[PDB]
């Protein structure tokens, strides 16, 4: 049924990922605030699963620059995954795409992961 579900993917150990329910509003800016603080073994790779997430706004934009403040100040690297050419453009013109790093925006699981993976081999 879904052949890139999670489960499906070999993910490497020292890699977490937390995948989006649907438009990042204030219900999932208020799911994934302060996760980083929650994760007791912080990991090495932080993958936001985007694939379900066309749009986003104010709140949930916030939420997202403040989750990879939490990131930096953890030297957890954070990958999105799934972006569509849609999200792209908004987090484009909320300066994030520039802020975080082009190459650490993939338009799929399968290519997040194996970036993830060069990344904890080093
Ligand atoms: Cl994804």
């Amino acid at each position: 049924d879904d052949p890139d579900a999670t489960s499906k993917k070999v993910v490497p150990l020292g890699v977490e990922i937390y995948e989006i329910n649907g438009p990042f509003f204030f219900g999932v800016a208020d799911r994934l605030k302060g996760v980083l603080d929650v994760i007791e073994e912080t990991p090495k790779v932080f993958i936001l699963r985007m694939r379900r997430v066309p749009v986003i706004d104010a709140t949930g934009m916030h939420a997202l620059w403040e989750f990879q403040e939490s990131c930096e100040k953890r030297g957890t690297i954070l990958l999105l995954s799934g972006v569509s050419d849609r999200l792209y453009g908004a987090l484009n013109r909320f300066g994030f795409i520039e802020a975080l790093g082009e190459e650490r925006v993939f338009d799929h699981i399968d290519k997040a992961l194996a970036y993830a993976k060069l990344l904890v081999e080093t």
